[PDB]
């Protein structure tokens, strides 16, 4: 039924895209389809629910959420703080570019001279410390999403528990694919349709802040 009847929840979904000049960026190979799922789920279930987008380009605003569509990491960690403090659930979803350009041409560059990278805020971080803070008495959950790969200091969920505990937010999603929870619980997550995940992270979602 309607899980979410009172839960006010803030979605960020897409890939951001970190300007070079008007014409060309950095960016990631994010769809945006399961944060967008995730709202959908969401917003079914009574959540009223607001996603900020990136690169999302042919994907279609699900009804019954406020769409916030941003281009950089910055707009997006400015949206975030904008629309955070009515939040009770924050599901961080959007694949943000660790890196930016330094600089920013006013006009299209027209061999080149190289690219200067910049750091991006960790946006997810700033969450989370507001939070601790006490500076966000509304916000009840706050998930992170995560692709992990095998290397040779360690597997997939040795790397996914380690991020769990170093972003500090309550669940970890992780692409099969984990779902990791803060009080230490693991559930798989199936290979399935977007919808399929998104129900199985929404009741993640639901169960955590029963125990809350
Ligand atoms: N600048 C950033 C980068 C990450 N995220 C959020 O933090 C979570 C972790 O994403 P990930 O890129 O895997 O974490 P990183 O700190 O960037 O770790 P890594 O350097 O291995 O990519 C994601 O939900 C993402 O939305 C964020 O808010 N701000
Ligand atoms: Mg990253």
């Amino acid at each position: 039924h309607h899980d979410m009847a009172g839960v006010k929840a803030l979605v960020t979904a897409g890939g951001t895209r970190e300007p070079l000049d008007p014409v060309r960026f950095i960016g990631n190979r994010s769809s945006g389809k399961q944060g967008y799922a995730v709202a959908r789920v969401l917003a079914q279930r009574g959540a009223d629910v607001t996603l900020i987008a990136g690169n999302t380009a042919g994907l279609i605003d699900p009804a019954g959420v406020e769409m916030v569509h941003i281009g950089s990491a910055t707009q997006l960690r400015d949206a975030v703080s904008k629309h955070a403090p009515d939040a009770n659930v924050l599901v961080m979803a959007a694949a943000v570019a660790d890196f930016r350009p330094a600089h920013v041409a006013a006009a299209k560059i027209k061999e080149p001279s190289s690219i200067d990278l910049v750091r991006n805020d960790d946006v997810l971080a700033g969450a989370v410390r507001a939070r601790a803070d006490g500076q966000l008495p509304n916000m009840r959950a706050i998930v992170g999403f995560a692709a992990e790969t095998g290397d040779a200091n360690g597997d997939v969920l040795f790397h996914a528990r380690a991020k769990l505990e170093r972003k500090g937010c309550d669940l970890l999603v992780v692409n099969d694919g984990w779902l990791l929870s803060a009080d230490g619980t693991e559930s798989a997550l199936e290979h399935g349709s977007k919808t399929l995940m998104a129900t199985r992270i929404v009741d993640s979602i639901a169960a955590f802040l029963k125990s809350q």
